[PDB]
């Protein structure tokens, strides 16, 4: 029970290999160091510390998924538009995960029945100087089996432990844990699950997903399509004293039961004056800091971990980074991409989700029209893709002439091919959506912030696309970037001086030429 | 190959032994005496034709559809909500087709590879006096294997032979056909497909289905939900000309290739002053009288059937028909039942098109808030329904008080529960809808009536339910229907003369109560 083919160690070998890891060997403080030093490298190369502050057992890795080149690289992709397809496939076509025995699974080398202190052995962090509580982040739920319809189901849930082996679990109303809870939530057996920690990269990639459930619903298999990812099925493992399975190759996981019905508070304040949405929790995906609520209790019978002597890796990350955001975009991407060419196949080019925009409020989809008879497709598209996310607020539907990774690009779109009259969709005002908005606490009054009182304004989709038949006078305007070579005309130094000052929308436009 | 053991066939040798089916011996004119006597006897049993007029090889059956409850005792359901839930099961299911080999098949008895007159052996029918052709509306496409991605599709197209062994072949846009003959547009070896007729009554089931592709995508297995559906694999048969499959157990097979770039008129009033959308060219499924339109051609190599003497039946019917209502709508609410359980299950309890509405125009959905976060859920569900539809002009949503299937129970909702400002849903204005519809001819001006000059004014999602919390306020008035006995009161004869002139919503109000 040493090797896990594919997971987190094999993945920072071949950063090491590679020359993209960053390791330190000084003693880091979870508190307000670990998420300090993510954002000042922001959207950069993995970092790993070695020595953790009161954690003598534990490395940390963080940035993982911050570079989305590295990420591309390591799963064998060259851009971002050959991973949307090759996910989409994925998606389409998943790996059956395979179950070993309980004695070549790493991550039950150390099985703890008794002395349960989860703060003892993980990892909890603070982001911001305003929060009182160290919350764990760095686990996904696992629930496979009978409790998922027979498929299984990976993705994130903080978690604070604050009554030694009971913590809170926050669960997005809307998605499969929340799904899964509403159909037990009446039942007197709680839920088994287990939390694991430090787990392969794909497992982490397909754990970002969320909100997709026209592609990915209830009993589909996100195991599977992490094995489809990675191009080897996920092993299993049965627990050692629950009834279900975890991911064999991971570096913690707690085994419990999830209890519906026994909600607590997850800070000592919001508690201390019984009152969800106000108290500050640690910041969200919306770009805000985060509130405290009323959360499930997970009640931890068993932590399984690999050695300590091998130092098992945890994986904490802040939520506002561009981690955190290629995390879940990544297959939320690819997984709008399925459902435009399920919709309708060849007219949808790309899609992409910005760092700008969040995690689960905007998507730049890119159309192509190749006929009369396909004008008006990206209006479904806007009004399918904004129904089936559940509080996405805001969807953008460009012609195929525009760069879709410059939000430069994207704002031209908006300035001069964009009717206010006709091209902006409101298509269903007072559905559902993301509580974690506080435009939506804007429209919940004087009530309480929770997403019982929220209205959704019911999210904008704008047409800014070129009409068919319409490219001659909406053409962009090339200049000669080719025509000329400039090393005629200037020598390397003067080069590269004039290229050290460009940034930004000139760099988009002096590829392209227009 | 004399045996085909769920077909046409034993599916009349059961009606028979049912009692349902109706079967004549006198000589029946296709030209308007078919549908003619189908419109007589709209919605009931099945009629047997043996002697057709000029056709002295085949039988015509009819009706065979069109009372739901004579098709749900064939598939062996209870009732229509079983029905709907026992399909979204299957379409998730497939069980995949067998191919036997070419000699077991029934419908290679006789195969015809020269004098290929399409209109000898096939019956062409008229459905009104106002038209001039006589076409052949009783087939299924079929395409399976590369064509489809390695999946297969059924569903009907009209096809009217004016040029001896070439036909029209009228392509809904948006459709699978459309989505093969859109990729393959641009090659130089037609598409080939069979045509095939007489089926098995599973597959003019699932034949049936149409834009509903957020569930059955391009790639899916339409046979294999046929299969799914009758509970055994639909066999499949290598083609004697073309390399392609086709239904074994059919009747008649046409072979040959789809020209897409050849595109021919399908009337010769519409072909001697080049118009499409203006000549009468038979009813459509919107409910009017239908146009001539320019269509790509079908070019037939092989004619392939039973043995004449065994005289093959074939399955003529008219369009406004409760007949062909049930057959696309069927499976068309399975499929919308099975996207609204895909976003958020456990909500939608009861999907229904009603033979009213249209084929493809409109929907019923009836959804169960079960606690306050569940609220607003049902506009979700009515954007993604009006947006995964192409079309679709009318969406209802009910609440769990309400019969779904009274006509007039749905006029009460929509009297006393919609607010006309808030619960009108206009998700996608200038979207892609059907060109068939009228009101889009409206939209069209003094261009042509094509689907490359309607402008859609984006469907009606109507949002009819009880807001969750005023359940009390909006409490149906249930009375004391099973406190009383009328048998006490009164004898037989003034009880059956009391019950024979209740008809509609009183009947639905008196079993209810309310
Ligand atoms: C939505 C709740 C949980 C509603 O609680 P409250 O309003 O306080 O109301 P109550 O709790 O009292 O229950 C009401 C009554 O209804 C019933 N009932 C309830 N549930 C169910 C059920 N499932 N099934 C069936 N029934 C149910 C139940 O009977 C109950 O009555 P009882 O309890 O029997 O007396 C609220 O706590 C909240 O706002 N949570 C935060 C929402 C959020 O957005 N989290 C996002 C995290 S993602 C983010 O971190 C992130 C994302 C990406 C990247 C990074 C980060
Ligand atoms: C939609 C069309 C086919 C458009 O034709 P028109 O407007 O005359 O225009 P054109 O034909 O000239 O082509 C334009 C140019 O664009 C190109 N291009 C075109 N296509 C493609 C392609 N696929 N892929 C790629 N490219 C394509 C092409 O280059 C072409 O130029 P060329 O040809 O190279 O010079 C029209 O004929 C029509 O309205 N059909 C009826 C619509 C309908 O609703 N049928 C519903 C039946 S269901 C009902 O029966 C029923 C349902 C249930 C129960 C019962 C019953
Ligand atoms: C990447 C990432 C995502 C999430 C979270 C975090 C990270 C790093 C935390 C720092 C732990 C903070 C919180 N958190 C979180 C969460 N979803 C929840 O329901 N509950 C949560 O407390 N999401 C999003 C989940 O990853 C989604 O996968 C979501 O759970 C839906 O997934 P699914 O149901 O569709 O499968
Ligand atoms: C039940 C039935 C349905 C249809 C038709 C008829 C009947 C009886 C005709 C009398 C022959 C008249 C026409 N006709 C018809 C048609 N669809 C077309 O693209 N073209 C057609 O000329 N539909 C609807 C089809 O059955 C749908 O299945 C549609 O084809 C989409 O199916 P799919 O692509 O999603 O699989
Ligand atoms: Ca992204
Ligand atoms: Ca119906
Ligand atoms: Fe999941
Ligand atoms: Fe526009
Ligand atoms: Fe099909
Ligand atoms: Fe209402
Ligand atoms: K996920
Ligand atoms: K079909």
């Amino acid at each position: 029970e040493r090797v896990g083919e594919k997971d987190l160690r094999a993945a920072l070998e071949w950063f090491r290999s590679k020359g993209y890891l960053v390791e330190t060997n000084k003693e880091v403080n979870p508190d307000l160091e670990i998420t300090g030093l993510q954002k000042i490298f922001d959207g950069s190369l993995p970092m790993l510390f070695n020595n953790v502050k009161d954690m003598p057992h534990a490395r940390a890795i963080t940035n993982l998924f911050g570079d989305i080149r590295v990420v591309e690289e390591l799963f064998g992709w060259e851009n971002s538009l050959d991973r949307v397809k090759k996910v989409a496939r994925a998606i389409d076509h998943p790996l059956k995960p395979v179950i070993i025995g309980q004695d070549e699974a790493p991550v039950q080398e150390e099985v703890l029945t008794t002395d349960l202190d989860v703060n003892k052995w993980l990892t909890a962090i603070r982001h911001t100087p305003l929060e009182t509580e160290m919350t764990i982040g760095s686990g996904i739920s696992c629930v496979v089996g009978p409790y998922f319809d027979g498929g299984s189901h990976i993705g994130y849930n903080r978690m604070n432990f604050r009554w030694g082996n009971v913590g809170t679990f926050q669960i997005s109303p809307g998605s499969h844990m929340w799904q899964v809870m509403t159909e037990h939530y009446k039942d007197d057996e709680p839920i088994p699950l287990t939390m694991c920690f430090g787990v392969p990269p794909s497992c982490t990639y397909v754990a970002g997903a969320g909100f997709d459930y026209a592609i990915l619903p209830k009993g589909c298999d996100e195991i599977g399509i992490a094995g489809a990812i990675q191009g080897s099925p996920v092993r299993l493992v049965k627990c050692r004293t629950i009834d279900a399975y975890t991911l064999a190759d991971a570096e913690y996981v707690l085994e419990g039961y999830l209890h519906p019905r026994d909600k607590r508070y997850e800070t000592a304040e919001s508690e201390a004056a019984d009152i969800q949405g106000r108290f500050h929790f640690h910041p969200e995906w919306a770009g805000y800091m985060g509130k405290a609520y009323k959360a499930p209790t997970f009640h931890v019978t068993a932590i399984t971990m690999r050695r300590r002597e091998s130092k098992p890796i945890i994986f904490p990350l802040g939520v506002h980074t561009a981690d955190d955001a290629n995390i879940d975009t990544s297959v939320r991407e690819s997984a709008i991409f399925a459902l435009c060419e399920r919709l309708q196949p060849g007219i949808v080019q790309n899609v992409h989700i910005p760092y700008c925009m969040t995690d689960w409020g905007g998507c730049i989809i890119q159309v192509k029209k190749r006929n009369q008879i396909e004008e008006g497709w990206q209006r479904n598209f806007l009004a399918a893709i904004l129904a089936c996310s559940q509080g996405m607020r805001l969807a953008i539907a460009v012609s195929e002439d525009v760069d879709i990774y410059s939000m430069d690009d994207i704002m031209w779109c908006l300035t001069t091919r964009v009717n206010p009259q006709t091209d902006i969709l409101n298509p269903l005002p007072g559905g559902r959506g993301q509580t974690f908005m506080p435009a939506e606490r804007m429209t919940s009054g004087d009530k309480q912030w929770t997403a019982s009182n929220t209205q959704f304004e019911g999210g904008m989709g704008i047409d800014a696309t070129v009409p068919y038949g319409y490219e001659s006078d909406f053409h962009r305007p090339v200049y000669g970037v080719d025509l000329v070579k400039p090393e005629n005309f200037f020598d390397a130094k003067d080069i590269d001086k004039m290229k050290s000052r460009m940034a930004g929308w000139v760099l988009s436009l002096a590829r392209t030429g227009r």
